[PDB]
């Protein structure tokens, strides 16, 4: 069976801080010179004009807490970069990337810059997460790791009125485009993630769970035309999927035939003992655990 | 209701690669010691069965080489060896200037703790397992983890409780306590070795049924009770552990004035299939979550 697995934190761990304005705070991340923080801090709340707060930030408008003086201020899209006068000497080798629906990542959840607990979360197809956050964790960071490079992915800003999360990607765009602000937001109905749902599917057949296994094919095609009618996301082909039909000897399309017969119901059988699809594990996820 | 784990940064800090001969495998380095399976000790004939006696009197200081690799890295060297039940415990010359306040202790099964997996003495992954009812966990572990670390934290005090050990059966693995004793009495050779059958952590099946009622999914709640005792009978004929309340779970059935004994009543039920239901995104039931888990992150 697959594990939830997240990164070792203690590189993000190092570079989380408390940041504060005026009664606001919450958590920033700094790297080099610079500090990441939601622009929300800066509000004194239901329709802020951020512009407008960004012109009256004054010399020593924010205070930095490591548990650092602030040199200026900008805005990047709901995001504030913050300079400060002391570079991280723990900076670690970085990149800022946007994920995609269904892939995976690590959160380190804080609270007033503290790091309290981490756990691993999909985006899902309406770019919420679901997630155990807090009140004080806006600022959280999630993150994928290459090698020794960071892909910080994530900063958490907002709960839903479901138990669901957002925040932005570090270009300063908010996935699904929510406003920062307190206002009741719905999130589009959700889906199941395909690939997901494949690269699950792969593992049953590796656990030797394989009676869905037909002769009969999909193409990616045809069944995507299907699944924007059937809450499934667009099938994206990768190598690391190609990996598991090669181990298996089971190929995709004959997975995409699968899943629109299982959609249905699993007439009385089971899959890795459940009888529901799981769109939580990636085909990384499968090719590294199994 | 995630699978949460604590921050690794305390203990990645402690991390390092041990080798001795041809065997290599992590360490824990916490002041001026280094504890690490003893396992390393062993030739590749007699892997089957080691005289670990005797291969300990047959070592020196010098048969032990230590590296810390991430971090500020490693100029360790090894001035003692002494072997303490299934682990070694070496003195290394240099205090560990990142070892954090802890304690040893032994957990019970049912109980969670954080596992930090590492490889070569780097640290790669890190999730959360309870200790099953049968003395193992499931984790997930390749080789090269052997003497990876399971902990959990209270304030700034880190509990050490497991460094493991041995893939017993696929996905199931077994591993010492800081005191030396394998979990489940296991024996640290290359056997095979049969474990006990599992049970369901009934305590833990009671939480995770309060966090779904908690979260508005309470389809399976009737009027019907049935006693702890009454109940702990059925246990022994059914694979779950026996039912022991505790201050955590009283907090639930207060705070949604759902009595233990109406969910010890729906486990009966529930053991005999779901139907065609589900409980918080599940068709079985769930014994991974502890009281205090749910307790802080449905608050
Ligand atoms: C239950 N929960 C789960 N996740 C969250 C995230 N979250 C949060 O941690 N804090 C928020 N509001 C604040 C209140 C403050 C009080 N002080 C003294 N300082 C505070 C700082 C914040 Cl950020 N919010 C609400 C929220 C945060 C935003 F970034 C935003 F744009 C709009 C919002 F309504 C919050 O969701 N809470
Ligand atoms: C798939 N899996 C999941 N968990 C494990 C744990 N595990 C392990 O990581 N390594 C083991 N044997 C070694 C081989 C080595 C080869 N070199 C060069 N160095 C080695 C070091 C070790 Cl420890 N084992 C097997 C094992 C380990 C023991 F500690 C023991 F007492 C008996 C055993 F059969 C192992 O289970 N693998």
């Amino acid at each position: 069976g697959l594990v939830k697995m997240s990164h070792p934190s203690g590189d993000v761990e190092a570079c989380m801080v408390q940041v504060t304005c005026g009664s606001m705070t919450l958590n920033g991340l700094w790297l080099d010179n610079t500090v990441w923080c939601p622009r929300h801090v800066m509000c004194p709340l239901s329709d802020p004009n951020y512009d407008a707060l960004l012109i009256s930030m004054t010399n020593h408008s924010f205070s930095v807490q490591k548990h650092l003086r602030v040199v200026g201020h900008a805005m990047q899209g709901t995001l504030l970069k913050l300079t400060v006068d002391v570079a991280n000497p723990s900076t670690p080798a970085y990149t800022f990337t946007t994920v995609k629906p269904g892939a995976a990542f690590s959160v380190l959840a804080c609270y007033n810059g503290r790091p309290t607990g981490t756990f691993t979360v999909v985006m899902r197809p309406n770019y919420t997460i679901k997630g155990s956050f807090l009140c004080g964790s806006a600022g959280s960071v999630g993150y994928t790791k290459e090698g020794s490079v960071i892909n910080f992915c994530y900063m958490h800003q907002m709960e839903l009125a479901n138990g669901t999360h957002t925040g932005s990607a570090f270009d300063g765009t908010m996935y699904g485009a929510f406003m920062d602000k307190q206002v009741h937001q719905v999130q589009l109905t959700d889906k199941y993630c395909s690939v997901n749902v494949v690269a699950w599917l792969y593992a049953a057949i590796l656990n030797g769970c394989a009676w869905f296994v037909k002769p009969n094919r999909t193409s990616v095609v045809s069944f995507n035309e299907w699944a924007l009618a059937n809450q499934f996301t667009e099938f994206v082909g990768t190598q690391s999927v190609d990996m598991l039909a090669v181990k298996t000897g089971v190929a995709i399309e004959q997975l995409l035939y699968a899943i629109q017969q299982l959609y249905t119901g699993f007439q009385g059988k089971q899959i890795l003992g459940s009888t529901m699809l799981e769109d939580e594990f990636t085909p990384e996820d499968v090719n590294m655990q199994i």
